[PDB]
Parts: structure tokens; C-alpha cells; sequence
């Protein structure tokens, strides 16, 4: 019957990064940390590292793959990204197309395109407001000076440590 979330928090707590460069980036991104109101610790079965993979369509819009190892396969998920309201900004394609999703909100909040990203993510399925902010990795690992300001910046938002995770590194798949 109930659910109960921490609350998205004002986009104006989320920056945007200046001057985004969407050609730069495109590619393969590893997901080296995760932070959200629905995401959880789990040391029993603790999360394993997926990717997610940018292609730049001809009309700018992206194409993007994740890829996760699941039940001894890999599972592909594909979304549609539309430029929204500014550089680095989007929004999802074919909405129609997911049952009870009615908003879904992309902000690039930071990124280097050559080592590492942070982005914000926000949307409304079923009427419940869910964000969560990734922290992407040109490569499975990334300093410890990354990770932390990942941390602190997921918990300016209202995330507290156990909604932070940091995936653990896997081969299968995400190669
Ligand atoms: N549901 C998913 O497996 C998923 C994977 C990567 C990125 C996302 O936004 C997702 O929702
Ligand atoms: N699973 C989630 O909590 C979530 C939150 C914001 C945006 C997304 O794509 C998500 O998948
Ligand atoms: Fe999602």
C-alpha cells in the first residue's frame, strides 16, 4: 500500500555543465558509482558494475545502451535521449511507450568526457518521484578524490551513505 521516498531535490541544487559537448560525450561509460532514492546497500548481494554506452543519432538525439550481467547473461536496455532545454540537458524519448511514466528528466552536472562523469537523473513512474545521480567512469576505477566528491554531492541532494553505492567491477558483459 505505501512507499515512502526521500524527495527529489530543486533542480536548482543540480548543476549543469558549462558548455556540454555532446559529440565528446559519446561512447562507453562504466557506472563506477550509483546514488538515489531508490537505490539501496546491499551486502548480500552486492550490485555489479553495468555500462552505458552514448551513440549521437544524426538529429542529436542519443541512442543509449546499458548493459548489465544478469542470470549469467547480458541484459540490454535501450533509451532514446532528446536535447532539452539546454546543453546537457534531456529528456526521453517515446514516453507513450513505458507504463506509468509520465516525466524523465536528464542533466549532465559535470564531466571531463575523457575519464569521468556525474549525472542527475529525474522522473515520475506511477505518480512516485525518483532521482538518482551516477557517477560514470572512462574506466571501471576512478580516484578516491572522484568517488568522495561524488559522495558529497549525493548527500547535498538528501542522500544519505546507505542510498550510495559504489558498483563492484566485472568483466562479463561491460568488455
Ligand atoms: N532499469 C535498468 O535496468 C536501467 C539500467 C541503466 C540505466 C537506467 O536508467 C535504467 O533504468
Ligand atoms: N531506478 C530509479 O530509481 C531511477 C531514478 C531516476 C531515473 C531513472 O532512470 C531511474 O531508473
Ligand atoms: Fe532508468
Amino acid at each position: 500500500s505505501t512507499s515512502d521516498l526521500i524527495p527529489a531535490p530543486p533542480l536548482s541544487k543540480v548543476p549543469l555543465q558549462q558548455n556540454f559537448q555532446d559529440n565528446q560525450f559519446q561512447g562507453k561509460w562504466y557506472v563506477v558509482g550509483l546514488a538515489g532514492n531508490a537505490i539501496l546497500r546491499e551486502d548480500k548481494d552486492p550490485q555489479k558494475m553495468y555500462a552505458t554506452i552514448y551513440e549521437l543519432k544524426e538529429d542529436k538525439s542519443y541512442n543509449v545502451t546499458s548493459v548489465l550481467f544478469r542470470k549469467k547473461k547480458c541484459d540490454y536496455w535501450i533509451r532514446t535521449f532528446v536535447p532539452g532545454s539546454q546543453p546537457g540537458e534531456f529528456t526521453l524519448g517515446n514516453i507513450k511507450s513505458y507504463p506509468g511514466l509520465t516525466s524523465y528528466l536528464v542533466r549532465v552536472v559535470s564531466t571531463n568526457y575523457n575519464q569521468h562523469a556525474m549525472v542527475f537523473f529525474k522522473k515520475v513512474s506511477q505518480n512516485r518521484e525518483y532521482f538518482k545521480i551516477t557517477l560514470y567512469g572512462r574506466t571501471k576505477e576512478l580516484t578516491s578524490e572522484l568517488k568522495e566528491n561524488f559522495i558529497r554531492f549525493s548527500k547535498s541532494l538528501g542522500l544519505p551513505e546507505n542510498h550510495i553505492v559504489f558498483p563492484v567491477p566485472i568483466d562479463q558483459c561491460i568488455d
